[PDB]
């Protein structure tokens, strides 16, 4: 599979190799804030990242992933719309070539400069590969980035990017605290969806936070210096690695807040 984000292999082409691209619960979606319904049944959201153990950071040719030790319940997400325990496995971002685009989800058609995905899998399925074959296999916590003040908690990520410029490069990335990437408020929207890249599997409970985090222009500029290509190949800047909004179809977006 040679999927990417260019004119010739971008989101409009994915359906040929991955027919679920036109499925009934694809992501991302536009969140229409006037249609989303407060749901008093949602339990409180619990982000328990105090024992998180980061390991490594990898440029996989699509984004960069900060990987965690998920061999035990070290960093988990529970509550909200979720039944049981979801274990943090990795986070990554999607971002733009310009500050006015980059997010996958949109809010009343507003695009943010980037979107963070903290990826968790349902521990009742034993491993990540089994979990992605289930409709409730993953919980992705989505956080919007806007350009303004610097995010101090992001800077350790920004500073390692020089060492993973090209596809296939990795670096040791221990003792990184993902709590420094969260906004103050955990108010969220939730809906059932999919992975936003191939294989586009319909396995995700989305939890999208209302409150964006602010990052600096200098921080997001450093994201844009990464490369989609491997070392010694023609340079293609890693920008606009986002899928646009997909049809909502027969789904409801629920709000955790009034
Ligand atoms: C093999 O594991 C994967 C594969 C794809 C995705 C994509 O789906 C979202 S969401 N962002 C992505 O990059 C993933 O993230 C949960 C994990
Ligand atoms: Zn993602």
């Amino acid at each position: 599979h040679h999927w990417g984000y260019g004119k010739h292999n971008g989101p409009e082409h994915w359906h040929k190799d991955f027919p679920i691209a036109k499925g009934e619960r694809q992501s991302p979606v536009d969140i229409d804030t006037h249609t989303a319904k407060y749901d008093p049944s949602l339990k409180p959201l619990s982000v328990s990242y105090d024992q998180a153990t980061s390991l490594r950071i990898l440029n996989n040719g699509h984004a960069f992933n900060v990987e965690f030790d998920d061999s035990q319940d070290k960093a988990v997400l529970k509550g909200g719309p979720l039944d049981g325990t979801y274990r943090l496995i990795q986070f990554h971002f999607h971002w733009g070539s310009l500050d006015g685009q980059g997010s996958e989800h949109t809010v009343d058609k507003k695009k943010y400069a980037a979107e963070l995905h903290l990826v968790h899998w349902n521990t009742k399925y034993g491993d990540f590969g089994k979990a992605v074959q289930q409709p409730d296999g993953l919980a992705v916590l989505g956080i919007f980035l806007k350009v303004g003040s610097a995010k101090p908690g992001l800077q350790k990520v920004v500073d390692v990017l020089d060492s993973i410029k090209t596809k296939g490069k990795s670096a040791d990335f221990t003792n990184f605290d993902p709590r420094g990437l969260l906004p103050e408020s955990l108010d969220y929207w939730t809906y059932p969806g999919s992975l936003t890249t191939p294989p586009l599997l319909e396995c995700v409970t989305w939890i999208v936070l209302k409150e964006p985090i602010s990052v600096s222009s200098e921080q997001v500029l450093k994201f844009r210096k990464l490369n989609f290509n491997g070392e010694g190949e023609p340079e293609e800047l890693m920008v606009d690695n986002w899928r646009p909004a997909q049809p909502l179809k027969n789904r409801q977006i629920k709000a955790s807040f009034k």
